[PDB]
């Protein structure tokens, strides 16, 4: 680890952890293409287990970059089209509303108001179908962005339908595997239970709860080393072999919509680089991030731009994560914690390290 | 040349030739990746110069494919965006109508009615400026497809604006060169003069006349060997060294609009495969080909599909050409003639062969 890196790291993360009261944290820095790992604290507080590079953390919403790529793959494979209507994959989706609602809308929260979370009462696929059928939109599709699980989640489920595979089976075989994402799970196997960190909420050890469209919207668990690869991959997709995956990645970072200085990709989110840290930091605020905003459509879209600050935050009840990278500079970082803490906090920490280069 | 290539070729072309009365022709077939050339008659009748595979032909509208790839390149280069307004690149293009006219519109003949041809009285950049200032649309941008030189021609001129290069310089350096098209010209160098075929029209030997936007709309001259390479490339853009050329290519075969069973790409046209010969044969007729047609917007577009029938016809006063390939089959063909003869004749001929495999 080059000093300068170690430096900004200690400088930056130590206070974050102390301030936020974070139990365990793992950090990776991709500098000029190479990763540098940092670890601190506890995965299991009472069992005194440390956070190692093999520690699995709940990525929460970071899962969405996965789902977005997996769908970019499906596109690249010719199996689906963003331009297709939802009903084409869910025939029984008879409601009119569904009319002009495309895969694209689902994928980018522009469907006109689908809910952030899927009701906890919705258990069966059946429940699920009532749910979607009975939903009426507030806006015209493609007019306003409203971050929602029930949206990109549905997109996930459907995007794998042609493949004949289960969401998780496609993910595995289509992304993890090819990428050597050996310790990435939707479901964590017994073999890895020992490495599965505990989330902490109000001082209680906790694990993501089960719910509809979870795998798709927030079910991925990973290690920093994996997240590191995840980063390199996304940083330089041209280097991956699977042609479809390689294309998928690029599709996920293409710009489909604009809202302010942000661009909505598939799963991912981008801003031009050089960025204005404010925008990023403050924008991370759920008060902004979770809000309903009017979108500008990019017709036709702008393919993945090298000069962007690409990134994503995610949270579960006991975990908080963040990802970001500058494709043009071959630089990025990944931060995973067993505590859900203020986003803005995560992004600023991110901004210091990276800004220090 | 495997027999059943030579066969179907002789079987099909030889007659075509007799039938249309074509003075010289050159054909190439791409089979399983490899190319196979066929030659016939003369290039220079009077002089009795045989068509060779070093013989240059005016591709007319086939140029447009080059224009399209050059165009997708520039976008891969972050140099331009299809979603941007024309005025952005030609600021003096102030008239209202130009309003919501994007580069996309321009590249795809979807601007609302620009004329097929640029009046020949239009000589200066000035003349050119009046022309477009005074042009009044027949429809709203993005509603109708109307094949046009003045459309894609301007797309080509502007797309190179930011690179600072002349249209030709950019093409040479950006496209011809990296592909090794050593005998492809917009303007023919003296040393190539002796290999440059004459066109024949009404028993007259003729070469394309100069015109505004000619380079961009129909200015290239090429050989079959080169055209071959052109074909291969297009068949497997993923093999191109140049990242931006490589993307440009796949950008040029993305589906932006649909009209009938056809999809408008950049320069290129495509249909799914298996294709219906009728539709392709009959569509090739100018009565249809040059007719406005309502387009359906592909939102967002469909990235290049491998199972497609991709092609383009082209002509100048004394030459007729055609190209078609099936990326999924590693199959394609090129027909170059020193005479402009019925397109449907070209498409059928082409179909026969490709259909034979």
């Amino acid at each position: 680890a080059p000093q300068q890196i170690n430096d900004i790291v200690h400088r930056t993360i130590t206070p974050l952890i102390e301030q936020q009261k974070i139990p365990g944290m793992a950090v990776a820095v991709i500098y000029q293409g190479k990763p540098y790992y940092f670890t601190w604290g506890y995965a299991d507080i009472a069992k005194k287990q440390p956070v190692t590079q093999q520690t699995l953390f709940e990525l929460g919403s970071v899962s969405k970059t996965f789902t977005g790529v997996l769908g970019g793959d499906a596109i690249a494979r010719g199996e689906i089209k963003l331009s297709d209507p939802t009903t084409k994959y869910w025939p029984e989706l008879t409601a009119k509303q569904w009319n002009g609602i495309t895969l694209l809308h689902l994928a980018t929260y522009t469907a006109g108001g689908l809910p952030l979370q899927v009701p906890d009462e919705v258990k069966s696929s059946s429940d699920l179908l009532r749910f979607y059928q009975n939903w009426q939109p507030a806006w015209a599709p493609g007019t306003q962005r409203l971050y929602a699980n029930s949206s990109i989640g549905l997109f996930g489920a459907l995007a794998v339908k042609p493949s004949g595979l289960s969401f998780e089976q496609a993910m595995q075989t289509r992304v993890f595997q090819p990428l050597k994402l050996n310790h990435t799970w939707i479901n964590v196997p017994p073999a890895e239970e020992k490495n599965y960190a505990w989330g902490y909420r109000e001082g209680k050890a906790v694990h993501v709860s089960p719910g509809a469209l979870d795998a798709e919207a927030y079910g991925v668990k990973s290690t920093i080393e994996d997240m590191a690869r995840w980063v390199q991959s996304n940083l330089k997709p041209l280097d991956i072999n699977e042609k479809t995956l390689q294309q998928g990645i690029q599709l996920a970072q293409s710009r489909y919509w604009q809202t302010g200085d942000m661009y909505q990709g598939l799963g991912w989110e981008m801003l031009d680089w050089p960025v204005n840290p404010d925008s990023i930091i403050n924008g991370s605020d759920n008060k902004i991030a979770l809000a309903a905003r009017p979108v500008k459509a990019i017709t036709p879209p702008t393919p993945a731009v090298r000069a962007s600050w690409v990134h994503k935050t995610g949270a579960t009840g006991g975990f908080g994560s963040y990802v970001a990278f500058i494709p043009e500079k071959e630089l990025g970082i990944v931060m995973l914690a067993n505590k859900n803490y203020p986003n803005p906090a995560r992004v600023d920490a991110a901004w210091q390290i990276l800004n220090a280069l």
